[PDB]
């Protein structure tokens, strides 16, 4: 596949010279304070997207759960236990029909938004993430989908809803154009639904903060931190005056909150933690990674059948896999409730199936309950699941989020994974208090290092995870035991494998630039992976090359050069070539005053010019002819060559015919005068720093006479590329 | 004054690429490894460092108040109440004397160490701030203060013990010797203060993120945390096993912990904070602004009294100052204690004096607690303080915190504007409640705004604060109005001045690099600021010349040149000139092969050479004769380099007399062959972006045409040196 990178380094020229005259420090501090209502504005939409979900799915839930337990109650009594079975496959097969039919619509929203949101905080630029039909087809689609029992989460898809609300809403004010501003603005989006989400602000700032590492911008962070806040203080408000009585009144976090974590006041020597139990969640942490890593691996291989035995095939299709693990998943709960459930002796969040009077089912209430309230019920309860009980539920729970991951409908996976660990520690919790007496802890705190231990297996995040955990927690005495069980349950799944995001990424071939190159990569040079043979522009080049050039290459970027070694076309080349160089007496005067040969060429370099900006140039009758003066220029100011930003026109749709060729265009006004640049020598290290950290595109490599030798873009510092290059530099020495 | 700054770049030589094919994947995991396990043991000293401060503060502070008390009751019931302030004057007379005496010894461990924290990571080196005298200097100086009753705080110093230990430990292992890791160590160890300070480690890992805002390094932002983690989680194992009986638990976090904000389960109405409250806190925002505001500008002006009518004399002044203001604060307290106190009807932490049976002095119990007993109960004790004393305590307490910031003792500043501000607080929700009824709130919440909205107006920090104090707090709910007071308070007061660590910064005269660029200066360019005039260094240049320009000049980096435009030094200057040299064509056919004038001349850039490597070649014999080839050379490793590293040889010290004069040495192979370098024409918003971010120093301004036009420090980005210059600019248009 193909992928364009975004446009994120400044480009100062011209037109941008001349509206930076215009503008003073007034007109500064109203565009800042502008800046500062529309961060306001994306939190306040993505919380208000939070709620629309939450709100809907519940609703449709708690319909479909009412009319089958009547059913159930009713066909029990009878015996016939065949009616619910049919009502239940009825809602779920039609909710998940609705919600695949809204993928075949828009395919980019299948599946959890994060790998398409770690792209484009990287700069990658996939085809249709940040359109507001994806936002329609995600939204939507998730509340059919969760609503359907498929064991999906909606936490994950937020974190790409609120992406593309800030994608979509600076738009309209022609100053926020630009991709520098709409990648900050993203940034903004994704730390607001991760607040939204998970109730840590805080969280969603540092998940913003990587996955873009750009330079420290301290003021773009105050943004991005007052948008989270907004978010995660807005659904607040609206869910807390919802469900309960009081509006003002702040009760209750973003979608997924764990609870009060407090011990019984009966108990004194019961404490949440102690530097015992440390060595416990080493262990828990290092179970929890190889469970992770086999659940990825598990998913990589179900992945790459699917991506050569399902996807080759009709529309049709993608649409029957889903039904069919939506009617696996119905009937495996429904008889795992029926049968294998432990009747015990025992609310409105409790669930009674299948049992006698006086009694509730326990493997019902786990499954028939929403996935939040079953995390709240693993979290804070005690005595209400017997170990094979909770055995049982993390193996089916397990095996069928591993194999529902991945089909075309709005998945998520922080949920999914962050119940079975909640499983997982509470069966070690109930197994150590019968084995040996373990009664001066919290039996929670158990549960929570096992949903850790699993979130670290699987999604192998680090910071981001363990801010979100602490805050999601509301106790900073668990900012130990999370991390110490997030770093370990990590280095036990890196021996294995990568990331389950990391894998979802690499098997599509999207070009990402890791967080950091390796030491045997710095042994390796900037000559070695830049490019020698380039496509250059002229200063004063004519039509002809330029739609010569434009049609035979692809590349976005094209260097303004001169040769080093028509007539009107050389002499303005030759006194722009003059003109440009400063040396530097002429600077201190100044300031007292007051074949293959012929391919590889000495080029003296000059500037960079987008293919979009020599598009913009040629609509437009921007061009000279050689009888008269370079002056004369139509000279298209910086809106002008704004206007077409968010679409810019192919060159085939041109019509062309109305270009006259052989007519000199002057690009010098609108090329990137001063791009960053490297020298051959820089090693690997260097050039990907200021690669990732810039964000810049198209680095060119110039030597110590001011010539281009190389170009330099994302597809050059790539992993793969880096290693096959340093594998040839191994074998030439 | 003259400041030196950091040598943060890293520069890959012949002998750092010697050692790089050495080392092996392998040796970079033990490297790594024992990274880590220098990083536990900084988190782990800090946590000790900030325990012995605790635990004798405290010791010195119950014995001199239990050798008052019983005096006070004596001489009370006697009427004479003057032994009891003798023996309170004798102590604080001792400590202060004592806490000034070593600050005579180390001039640098004076006031709160966090000035000079904001300096060494920004890159700045202050002359003493990483010795461990200051260490010892500092930490026995500040509780000899405190426990001298001055009005001043511990976690202030905290951060500078923390930083002082991060720069020791790891040197002993020569590759932790660069100031590349140094400046990493220091920012872990003052992360690893903030917390142990605090209890907040994410808030000393966003303290740490910033201040040294560089490229975003992730994997050591990972190990910034968890020094943090370790030193908080260290100080509160010993702090509650000492305290308490019980040795694992964990039940109090660092120094300066708030306490638990949790509303009585009487009333059901009763919340944390509600919606209509947020019109309150943002009124008392813009009061602590002024607030703060105010005392900024009594102390900006109380400071540059003392610097030029204190510190020009003998060294038996500023010892007496300190004497002077102890017994003005001693003698103020207890007559603020015996009077104005109103005696009250009523516990180990309240305190009774001047008072008949059954009830205590408000005033008393306030001032002769310690300040961390004071702020808890200030926060969540109500109706024990009347208005009229949290009025006057209010007054006095600012006036004596403003009048003793700035005097040798070490000072601190977070906790006496942390405690006014609680006072108001407490005294604004007083009010309040007799004018109209809220007692649908929690009354607490009051004082923690007022507290916010008073460190927010004084020192003005934002993002590291705000997680600061919602970790502190330990409550979520509270991220909200904690952050619209601090945005607030300081919008509020950056219309007067700026806070008293860049005030106190600036009196000094520190060159700092701002957060960013303004748009203004944005206009200006590259060659407006650089320096034209250059002291440069020839490959292969003789002994003379390198003597020569290091005793007349006092710059520490030279550009490597050749001329554009001894036979021998000429031969082998050409010839480098030639090889160094690779084409375009070249590239591609090895890959496939698998006066004025005089004075301001056209030089070649090839590289950039420190002083300090100078120095080193000069020491050892490393030159060779004009007869012999430059290819004999002593060839000194990284080892032998890196051998001298923490104290540089002055050129002045060498006796250069057996130095033979007019003998050849090559700088080649020990020069920065490729540093970072920007077009004249590049803006000052990329070039500050640069310099701030990559943290490089001696950055070359080089023209189209590969020959270096100027150079550019530390000194030509700060603030005045671009005002003045921007100033230029628009009288010559
Ligand atoms: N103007 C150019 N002339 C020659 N080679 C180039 C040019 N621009 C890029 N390259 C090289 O071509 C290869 C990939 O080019 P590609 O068509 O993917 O670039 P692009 O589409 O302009 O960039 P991007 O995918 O980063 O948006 C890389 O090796 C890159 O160095
Ligand atoms: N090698 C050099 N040749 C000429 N001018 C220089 C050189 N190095 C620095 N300068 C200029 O001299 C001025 C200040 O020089 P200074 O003596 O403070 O530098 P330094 O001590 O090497 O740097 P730093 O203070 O950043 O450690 C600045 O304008 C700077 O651009
Ligand atoms: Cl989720
Ligand atoms: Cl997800
Ligand atoms: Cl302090
Ligand atoms: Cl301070
Ligand atoms: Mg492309
Ligand atoms: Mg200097």
């Amino acid at each position: 596949k193909d992928y364009e990178s975004l446009d994120y380094d400044r480009c100062i020229n011209d037109p941008y010279l001349e509206v930076l005259e215009t503008m003073d420090n007034k007109k500064g501090r109203r565009y800042e304070a502008v800046k500062w209502m529309v961060v306001f504005a994306i939190g306040v939409c993505t919380g208000l997207v939070g709620l629309f979900v939450d709100f809907f799915v519940r609703l449709f839930t708690q319909l479909k759960f009412g009319v089958v337990q009547t059913s159930v109650e009713e066909c029990s009594q009878k015996g016939c236990l065949a009616l619910s079975l049919l009502e239940l496959l009825g809602f779920n097969l039609t909710f998940v029909f609705l919600a695949s039919l809204l993928v075949l619509i828009e395919p980019v929203a299948a599946g959890s938004g994060i790998p398409e949101v770690k792209c484009y905080l990287n700069g990658v630029k996939v085809p249709g993430i940040v359109r507001l039909r994806t936002l329609l087809c995600k939204v939507l689609g998730v509340l059919f989908s969760v609503a359907g029992g498929l064991f999906v989460e909606k936490e994950g898809p937020m974190i790409h809803s609120g992406s593309v609300v800030g994608a979509g809403l600076p738009q309209f004010f022609p100053y926020f154009r630009s991709d520098r501003d709409k990648r900050d603005f993203v940034s903004a989006g994704a730390a607001a639904g991760v607040a939204a989400a998970f109730g840590a602000p805080i969280g969603g700032t540092l998940f913003s903060l990587e996955e873009g590492s750009s330079f420290w911008n301290q003021g773009l962070t105050w943004k991005v931190l007052f948008c989270s806040m907004s978010a995660t203080f807005t659904l607040n408000f609206f869910r807390s005056g919802i469900q309960f009585g009081s509006w003002g009144s702040f009760q209750l976090p973003g979608l997924l909150n764990f609870g009060e974590f407090k011990c019984s006041d009966s108990d004194k020597k019961c404490h949440l933690w102690t530097a015992m139990d440390l060595g416990f969640f080493v262990v828990m942490g290092v179970i929890g990674g190889l469970l992770g890593a086999t659940f990825n691996c598990l998913n990589k291989r179900l992945a790459k059948y699917r991506m050569r035995n399902v996807h080759p095939k009709p529309k049709l299709v993608r649409v029957l896999e889903s039904l069919l693990v939506s009617l696996v998943t119905t009937v495996v709960v429904f008889v795992a409730s029926m049968v294998l459930g432990e009747c015990r002796q025992m609310n409105s969040s409790i669930k009674t199936f299948f049992c006698p009077n006086d009694t509730y089912n326990d493997m019902a209430t786990l499954f028939f309950n929403p996935q939040e309230s079953a995390i709240l019920q693993l979290f804070h309860q005690d005595g209400t699941f017997s170990p094979v009980t909770l055995a049982l539920f993390f193996v089916l729970y397990f095996l069928l989020a591993c194999w529902t991951y991945g089909i075309s409908v709005p998945s998520g996976l922080f949920v999914p994974s962050l119940l079975c660990g909640a499983a997982f520690g509470r069966l070690v919790a109930n197994v150590l208090k019968s084995y040996i007496g373990l009664g001066h802890i919290y039996s929670g705190t158990f549960a929570l290092i096992g949903a850790a231990a699993f979130l670290g297996g699987v999604v192998r995040m680090t910071i981001s995870l363990t801010v979100i955990l602490i805050e999601s927690t509301n106790e900073i005495t668990y900012g130990l035991p999370i991390m110490v069980t997030l770093m370990v349950a990590k280095w036990t799944g890196d021996f294995f494998n990568k990331g389950i995001y990391d894998i979802h990424v690499g098997l599509r071939g999207v070009p990402l630039l890791e967080w950091e190159t390796e030491v045997e990569m710095d042994k390796l040079r900037a000559s070695d992976i830049m490019e020698p043979n380039l496509t250059y522009v002229y200063p004063h080049t004519r039509i002809q090359s330029l739609v010569s050039i434009l049609r035979t290459t692809v590349h976005h970027a094209f260097p303004v050069v001169t040769e080093n070694r028509g007539n009107q076309l050389i002499s303005n080349n030759i006194k722009f070539k003059k003109s440009s160089i400063l040396t530097r007496a002429g600077e201190q005067r100044k300031r007292s005053q007051s074949t293959m040969e012929e391919r590889f060429r000495p080029l003296t370099f000059h500037g960079l010019i987008l293919r979009s900006q020599l598009v913009t140039l040629l609509v437009r009758g921007v061009c000279y002819s050689e009888s008269q003066s370079s002056a004369s220029q139509p000279r298209l100011s910086y809106a002008e060559m704004a206007e077409d930003y968010p679409r810019y026109p192919d060159i085939h749709d041109l019509d062309l015919t109305l270009l006259n060729p052989r007519m000199i265009v002057d690009v010098t006004p609108y090329m990137n005068p001063s791009p960053f640049t490297v020298s051959p020598n820089t090693h690997v290290s260097q050039v990907f720093n200021l690669f990732r950290t810039m964000g810049l595109r198209h680095l060119p490599v110039v030597n110590a006479v001011g010539e281009i030798v190389g170009i330099i873009t994302r597809h050059n510092l790539t992993y793969e590329f880096l290693q096959a290059r340093l594998r040839q530099h191994y074998q030439t020495i």
